[PDB]
RNA sequence: AAUGGGUAAUUAUAGCGAGCUAGAAAGCCAAAG
């Protein structure tokens, strides 16, 4: 639905996607990772340079956090005698792994010629032109290892 | 002095030993629906 079409359509709950404005809808703020720099079928012909030097290919990356449930569930018990194995640490860890992959991934794909098809929980699936997809995951992890101090 | 004979050495030497351009394209399919 569009913005002003909320006057027209009858609903019960409205979900708003990748937004922080208050607005008049009093909606529910979901966070779906999404980006398109172009259509999917143009990413092969976008792999050229300004010279013409590039192979007409498109790359696809599927990222995955390693041992995510093993770091969610147990996670913190290594430091101390176990005095950091609480709900609020894992609830903050719950946000910080969703705040990364569902919001911050569009900043990493700001001007890259790609399309994040899905990013959620641990998993990313992002088609795109091959120079940028290779540059995406190098730029994603080098951010994600600074986000987590090298762990996860 | 005549006369009988040739004898030894070298058997190639110094280099280059490949260079550059192309390294899969276009259809089917998928897209556009
Ligand atoms: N957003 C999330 N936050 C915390 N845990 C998650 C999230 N999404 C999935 N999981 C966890 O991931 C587990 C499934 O394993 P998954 O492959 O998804 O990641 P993993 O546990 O790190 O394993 P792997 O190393 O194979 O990726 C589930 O037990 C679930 O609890
Ligand atoms: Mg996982
Ligand atoms: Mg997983």
């Amino acid at each position: 639905v569009a913005f002003e079409k909320l006057s027209q359509e009858a609903f019960s709950r409205v979900y708003v996607k990748n937004d922080y404005k208050a607005g008049t809808v009093k909606a529910t703020h979901v966070f779906v990772g999404d980006y398109q720099c172009d259509e999917i079928y143009n990413y092969a012909a976008l792999s050229k340079n300004e010279n013409g030097l590039g192979i007409k290919r498109l790359a696809v990356v599927r990222l995955d956090v390693d041992d995510l449930g093993a770091a969610f569930m147990a996670g913190f018990s290594q430091q101390g005698n176990g005095q950091y194995s609480t709900l609020s640490r894992s609830a903050t860890f719950s946000r910080s792994m969703s705040l990364f992959f569902k919001v911050y991934i569009n900043q990493f794909a700001s001007d890259k010629k790609l399309s994040i098809i899905y990013a959620g929980g641990d998993d990313v699936f992002a088609i795109g032109s091959w120079q940028d997809i290779i540059a995406f995951t190098v730029e994603l992890r080098e951010n994600f290892i600074k986000w987590t101090n090298g762990k996860l």
